[PDB]
């Protein structure tokens, strides 16, 4: 049995870690949206080949996921896990937090992204040659954007994709999914004091992250 204390101590270290772990803080996002790439920079990027796009998007990939693993070493419960399973959660949900997170870095105001340094749409990623990809991230981005998620609201979510009893592979699913219950619990009891609970019937899909995530590999 977990008590209101130790729920709440929960809630708090869940949005604790992510502000640590969050990578681009929040008011900064906020503040670059103003600072929008000029046509000739936007011109720079499209005439890129596509392996030096593919080798920056990889980058920022890269280090985001770090961020995702960080995160995951400070959720109380995830150290405790075996490796497989620190694997298996990781593997499985790391894009997936990924996806979300970046929903921070979207305008919707415009229809641009951060990347680099300043704002701008489409366009920049002409190179890549996945206009798709790009415009289901674009999509997905407005519909999170739409909602206007708080951090601890990111934090707890994103904790929810990571922190899932039903990945093939585990071998302590118990264990997870007593994680995960505690997980729900500090997310549902922080959207009861936040004002908050109209968000759920408004979370995208399970699929849809897991769908979009497997159009990216
Ligand atoms: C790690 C995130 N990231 C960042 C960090 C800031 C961020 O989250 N920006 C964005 C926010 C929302 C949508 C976006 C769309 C395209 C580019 C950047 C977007 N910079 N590049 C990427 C790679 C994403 C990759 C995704 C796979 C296709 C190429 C872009």
């Amino acid at each position: 049995y977990a008590s209101l204390t130790e729920i709440e101590h929960l809630v708090q270290s869940v949005c604790k870690s992510y502000r640590e772990t969050c990578q681009l803080r929040l008011e900064d996002l906020l503040r670059q949206r103003s600072n929008i790439f000029s046509r000739e920079e936007v011109t720079g990027y499209q005439r890129k080949s596509m392996w030096e796009m593919w080798e920056r998007c990889a980058h920022h990939l890269t280090e985001a996921i770090q961020y995702v693993v960080e995160f995951a070493k400070r959720l109380s419960g995830f150290m405790e896990l075996c490796q497989n399973d620190q694997i298996v959660l990781l593997k499985a949900g790391a894009m997936e937090v990924v996806l979300v997170r970046m929903c921070r870095a979207y305008n919707a105001d415009n229809r641009t992204v951060f990347f680099e340094g300043k704002y701008g749409g489409m366009e920049l990623f002409r190179a890549l040659g996945c206009s798709e990809l790009i415009s289901s991230i674009f999509d997905f981005s407005h519909s999170l954007s739409a909602l206007h998620f708080s951090e601890d609201e990111i934090a707890l979510y994103t904790a929810l994709v990571l922190i899932n009893a039903h990945r093939p592979g585990l071998q302590e699913k118990r264990k997870v999914e007593q994680l995960q219950y505690n997980l729900e619990l500090a997310f549902h009891h922080h959207l009861c004091k936040t004002h908050r609970q109209s968000i759920l019937a408004k979370l995208p899909p399970k699929g849809k992250l897991r769908s979009l995530c497997s159009q990216h590999v």
